[PDB]
RNA sequence: AAAUUGAAGAGUUUGAUCAUGGCUCAGAUUGAACGCUGGCGGCAGGCCUAACACAUGCAAGUCGAACGGUAACAGGAAGAA
């Protein structure tokens, strides 16, 4: 019922006395199109295997965001080694507009309107990293409404 | 009542990785040029260079209801016609 799709596949090398050992890793992430989402990274000789480790890797550490009505509660800047991410609720049909690594996490999760765009370096394990961190310091207006102790007529 | 409801990444340094950093690519656009090809119509545009030199024709005339006047055409009439 839940979603799972793989955002990329590397080589990896480690030489020995002998030579090379070439390995292969997964990067995978894991949503049930609610805003429940998580990443799986993994590394086997084989592909197959890789994905399938990544898989695990991902159901479990997964995490809870709260959405509006698929889109985000508002705009958010996620920050990982080095890569930046600025995340921003757009309207009602625009779809998403993001990187290759970002639409992935953020389609699974279930944000069906976004603009994303990527700053820094681009590699995928850390835009992941980096989306999943914004995805977590959003908030929620109740939980904002008891965080302050002040109800919900904000909005 | 409606009057911007708007942001995408990829390749390449390494045995492999992360970062930094440049190079390149995917878009749009043009008073365009060239190559290959070419049916029609609508609308628009068309010396960006030598403010270089120019044959030729045209591009500022009009008024007789300002004036003298009759070169020219037509009308009008004295008269050997
Ligand atoms: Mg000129």
């Amino acid at each position: 019922e839940l979603q799972e799709k793989l955002i990329a596949v590397n080589r990896v090398s480690k030489t020995v006395k002998g030579g090379r050992i070439f390995s292969f890793t997964a990067l995978t992430v894991v949503g049930d199109g609610n805003g429940r989402v998580g990443f799986g990274y993994g590394k086997a000789r084989e592909v197959p295997a890789a994905i399938q480790k990544a898989m695990e890797k991902a159901r479990r550490n997964m995490i809870n965001v709260a959405l509006n009505n698929g889109t985000l509660q508002h705009p958010v800047k996620g920050v990982h080694t080095g890569s930046r991410v600025f995340m921003q609720p757009a309207s009602e049909g625009t779809g998403i507009i993001a990187g290759g690594a970002m639409r992935a996490v953020l389609e699974v999760a279930g944000v069906h309107n976004v603009l994303a765009k990527a700053y820094g370096s681009t590699n995928p394990i850390n835009v992941v990293r980096a989306t999943i961190d914004g995805l977590e310091n959003m908030n929620s207006p109740e939980m904002v409404a008891a965080k302050r102790g002040k109800s919900v007529e904000e909005i």
